[PDB]
């Protein structure tokens, strides 16, 4: 009675990030994916910020909606406070728990498997069922590459190096201190207004290019790695973009961006396998699984496993005189 | 089949500031509210954390459970991502709108009155409802009282002139320009620290006491007042407790303490009434409806109006491996 719209949100976090998992309520049109998601930029932005924005999301909030597709199982729009990439690790964890353990796919073998049609590429979700409880699962990520190293003006700062690389989205690599500052969670205050410089920065020195269409050719996401702080742990990060948020997670598309990295490197063979740790001590493993050619960089297949778990299951409501609900941040 | 606890909470935001009502799923065993609330934090303070904190809350969310009450309706825990507080404005209009919209109690006349067993005294809450919809609430606060002004030592400061009152919980009131910011949007990476250890160093020096059973003898909130922004408005302030959560209201059991400062400075007379921003721009307004004697402290009865919308309903899902099940957070 008291409700102008109505929608079917499932939230699960993947070592701690969230996703907003939309089942309901958005029609949209489209070819495909990259159409579908236009689509969306134009009449349905108001959905993303009445999700993710408060009070019905925070400042750090993350979606994904679920929209179909002739190409695969489905398809995926994902979206933040800010804007919408092109592809996203956790998110993609998120879908295949909430896909198999509501039963929307057949729950089967050890591993069900989902094919997903995201805006960087088809992707492929694996996950490991025990009864009804998905108990981890793994993204077979698009083809990821390594673009090159950059010696970039960081104003106060000097010239700093710094890596781009794409798993999905471009990003900004580069060691914290270097830039003055240690990754670990005390620093969070500091870490979110310089990494976010590094992306501006970056941007107008350094030029980035994929040639999939529909995928934005500027670095999104910072990345800032330093050394973890547990023992199975390779490799500490935090990743940042939009307008100051924070993965939770050792973030999957980055993560995947950083071995492509090492691949080139030759730090990392192909077949051997990664661990990441995010600012909140938690872990993603990548392996190598093959290599195969992205125009014409050289590009590996990572294969990103963790595990996700919902923790809500909602009926979001925009309340009939709500001034609020289209949503709002201080950050 | 993937839960281990299931609960039915249902959000709300007032004026921005959300408090998440939980409907089902906790037994407490107490005589009183005050018995009950002790029951809740030796047994169940793990739902606190885990309905407030990451992934299922964020750095400043808020909540109230029911409970039965002999003496009233229901009685209601308020707490937050740090501890419980005695008295909260925001959630008692928004637990006022559940319990109406919802159908719990019977709807009726222009206003279908609650009469609610809290910490710090009976708390009326008379809901305004146009057909279901409930267009804004008044709440009858707990008698609020001035209990001083003080000099204290702030380092780095020298000595500030800071009010100290108490409008369900004790309050620091201090300008913000006296401690050198403007509480706008900007200042709030800088506002929390500062209203966070004056909190600390207030405690130190200044003594509280309430009277009544239950009602803790320590400031627990600091609110720092400057110049509005809007026309309506008669006064701006944040409010600041805890761990470093922010009141995204005026803070309605703040501006209770406030207004019974300018009583008893004679600014505010009996009848008059206040407009209190927020640091979001939104509003509530008090009516100082009466006068009365608690301990012998001279005391307004204060009316904050307000309203407050429903904007989700959730299953809150405690899945059954999930590492993360309390909550985390990173502020
Ligand atoms: O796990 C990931 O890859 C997502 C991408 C954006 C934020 N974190
Ligand atoms: O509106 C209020 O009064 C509540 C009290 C704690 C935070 N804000």
């Amino acid at each position: 009675l008291f409700a102008d719209h109505v929608f079917h949100v499932v939230d699960t976090h993947t070592e701690g990030e969230p996703t907003r998992i939309v089942l309901s309520g958005v029609n949209v049109k489209g070819e495909d994916i990259i159409e579908k998601r236009e689509y969306f930029k134009e009449h349905y932005d108001w959905i993303r910020t009445a999700l993710l924005h408060e009070p019905r999301g925070h400042s750090d909030q993350f979606g994904a909606v679920l929209v179909p597709s002739d190409i695969a199982d489905f398809g995926v729009i994902y979206m933040d406070t800010s804007g919408y990439l092109d592809m996203c690790g956790h998110a993609t964890m998120g879908v295949a728990t909430v896909l198999v353990e509501l039963g929307i796919i057949e729950k089967k073998e050890p591993y069900t498997t989902v094919k997903l049609e995201t805006p960087a590429g088809l992707v492929e979700a694996k996950a490991k069922v025990k009864g009804g409880v998905v108990k981890e699962v793994t993204v077979v990520d698009v083809p990821s590459f390594y673009v090159g190293e950059f010696v970039i003006e960081y104003p106060g700062r000097g010239k700093i190096k710094v890596d781009v690389a794409f798993g999905g989205n471009f990003y900004v690599i580069a060691d914290a201190r270097d830039l003055g500052l240690r990754v670990r969670r005390e620093y969070i205050k500091e870490l979110i207004p310089t990494a976010l410089k590094l992306i501006k920065v970056a941007n107008e020195q350094i030029k980035v290019q994929h040639p999939r269409k529909g995928v934005q050719n500027r670095i999104n996401l910072a990345m800032l790695t330093d050394e973890p702080e547990r023992e199975d742990s390779d490799g500490k990060n935090v990743v940042i973009w939009g307008e100051g948020s924070v993965d939770r997670s050792p973030c999957g598309t980055g993560s995947a961006s950083r071995v492509a990295t090492l691949y080139s490197k030759g730090i990392l063979k192909e077949g051997d396998i990664f661990v990441h740790e995010s600012i909140l001590g938690t872990q993603f493993r990548i392996k190598i699984v093959g290599t195969t050619k992205i125009g014409e960089y050289t590009a590996i297949i990572p294969e990103i496993t963790g595990s996700a778990y919902i923790t809500k299951i909602s009926q979001d409501i925009i309340s009939k005189n709500d001034p609020l609900w289209k949503g709002f941040l201080l950050r």
